[PDB]
């Protein structure tokens, strides 16, 4: 029983994790066959930070300039790049370690797993989900940099997330293992805020089908509605406009629960109109938005990987 | 910035993990040098378990009836005994990626990451806490067993959790790893109840600094108190006593905020009485106690590992 926000195991990105110095700045790089993958900024110092110009930066630099560290192997850099915010190192070594993998680009609403890394080392791991406004709720202090989010299937490593910067908000943003950013930020020290940020209503719904498995039916209420008088009342509540893929990909919980998707949409149409009366469901007392319907399967199901 | 429940990076223990096989009960097992750690329960069918006798059951097993996978890779058994509830298998080969690891028993209060797998293979990484009445609320499936919590100190794993069982309430309840139960369960299919379960008021302590440090400071009060007059409203509210062993573990969180504890514990006081008026405290409507003092310094200074 219970229903827990889980991580994936972190094992296979563990060794893949190294340390990269240029000059006095240090930050966590991705190191996968020959290749080490570190955010640019690695090349700046606190002060350049204002506005950098990473091309001529850049060009200034040698192979040797760049210090990567695997654990106590020093690894000895034979060429250097940069796409977008990202820099690649190619490194004399493949990583023995280096898992199957590939690197995906997310949309808002997907979650994964960050492995929160300071000087190369593992410290931590969490779930998050690519909030709407494309920011992320993670944990992070100085030294995070080049921290690393993905998905496991089964044995492929999936990369989506490098860790580059924390906005006013306390909310953090970063870019795809090609170095583009999430959302409409910049790597350099100037004002930006993120947009309102959304709920996710297909992991509220996904969430609602958890809390019934697990036997907490209180919410379910007699009502239904259609799916344009559900998405009238979600757009009022700051709700993402649920859609036919929603509803399909909501299935298998629906088919396993008897419960019809639009029935749920009528639960929670209540749940914002009347709140929540100081009750919790699954012993939150706020809706939760960051599991996606194939994590609440995965939970009620099992699934593994190795 | 930010405050998650983290859990501890989990690749030494994914290579220690095999799948154990007795009859056609399959569950988890723990494989540390030459020896192989899963639940007694594992020599039970079905019939079983309503009152084994697991030591007449024992007997009637010999090595030949017990299968230890390792991934794709048989493993030869040539020893077993039990210890307490716990069955412990000699292998004829060492667990080459065996990490510097103790047993311990921990105690109500504190943490640990759960690694659950299935069928040996790991499946998700959470934390959780021992909760006073020495269940935890986890999150597991059928094929659970064996599964196991810990910590890590530097390069040291800590085992401290072997799942064993579920209770009625969705909790679950397990062993250390020589097989002695926390609390007062067995393992054997009867109605069993865990106790009153109370609140760990030193970890609510330690959320409220890790709000302050994280900027969420509308709690405060300016208000002061004893730890006598605190504790006698404490226990009104079903939440553990708070002692001065408490009051000086929670010293550092006081020096870094430049809050006393016993401000903060009048601050707690307000709120049990108050209620939080709809406001949330680090996104949360409800009192966290399941992140220890050392936890918060861990996550608001950074730690690392491996
Ligand atoms: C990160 O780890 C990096 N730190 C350094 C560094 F010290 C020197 C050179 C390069 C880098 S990358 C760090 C992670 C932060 C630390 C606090 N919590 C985090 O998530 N990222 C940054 O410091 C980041 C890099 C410059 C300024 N950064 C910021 O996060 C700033 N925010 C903004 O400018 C805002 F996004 F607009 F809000 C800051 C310092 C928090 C105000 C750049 C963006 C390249
Ligand atoms: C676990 O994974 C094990 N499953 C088996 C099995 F199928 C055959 C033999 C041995 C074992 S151990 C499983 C984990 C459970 C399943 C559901 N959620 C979980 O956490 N443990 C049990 O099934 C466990 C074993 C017998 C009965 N168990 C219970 O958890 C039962 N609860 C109680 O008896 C109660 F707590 F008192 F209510 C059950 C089946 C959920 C009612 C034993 C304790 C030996």
């Amino acid at each position: 029983s219970g229903f827990r926000k889980m991580a994936f195991p972190s094992g296979k990105v563990e060794g893949c994790m190294v340390q990269v110095t240029c000059g006095t700045t240090t930050l966590n790089g991705l190191w996968l066959d020959d290749v080490v993958y570190c955010p640019r900024h690695v090349i700046c110092t606190s002060e350049d930070m204002l506005n950098p110009n990473y091309e001529d930066l850049l060009i200034r630099k040698s192979n040797h300039n760049f210090l990567v560290q695997a654990g106590n192997v020093q690894l000895r850099v034979i060429g250097h790049s940069m796409q977008n915010c990202v820099l690649k190192l190619k490194v004399d070594t493949a990583n023995p370690k280096t898992p199957k993998y590939k690197f995906v680009r997310i949309q808002p609403g997907q979650t994964f797993s960050v492995l929160a890394c300071y000087n190369g080392s593992p410290s931590g791991v969490y779930q998050c989900a690519m909030r709407p406004n494309f920011t992320i709720k993670g944990s992070f202090l100085n030294g995070s940099c080049g921290s690393v989010g993905f998905n496991i299937d089964y044995d492929c490593v999936s990369f989506c997330y490098m860790h580059h910067m924390v906005l006013p908000t306390g909310v953090h943003a970063g870019t795809d293992l090609e170095g583009n950013f999430y959302g409409p930020f910049v790597d350099r020290q100037t004002a930006q805020a993120a947009g309102t940020d959304t709920t996710i209503t297909v992991n509220v719904l996904a969430w609602l089908y958890a809390a019934v498995i697990n036997g907490d039916r209180w919410f379910l209420n007699r009502f239904t509605t259609t799916l344009n008088d559900f998405n009238l009342v979600a757009m009022k509540y700051n709700y993402e406009p649920l859609t036919q893929d929603h509803v399909d990909i909501l299935g298998p919980l629906s088919a396993q629960t008897g419960i019809a998707v639009l029935d749920m949409c009528a639960s929670l149409k209540e749940l914002l109109q009347n709140g929540m009366n100081g009750r919790t469901i699954l012993g939150s007392a706020l809706l939760e938005d960051e599991f996606t319907p194939f994590d609440v399967v995965r939970q009620c199901s099992g699934v593994t990987f190795q």
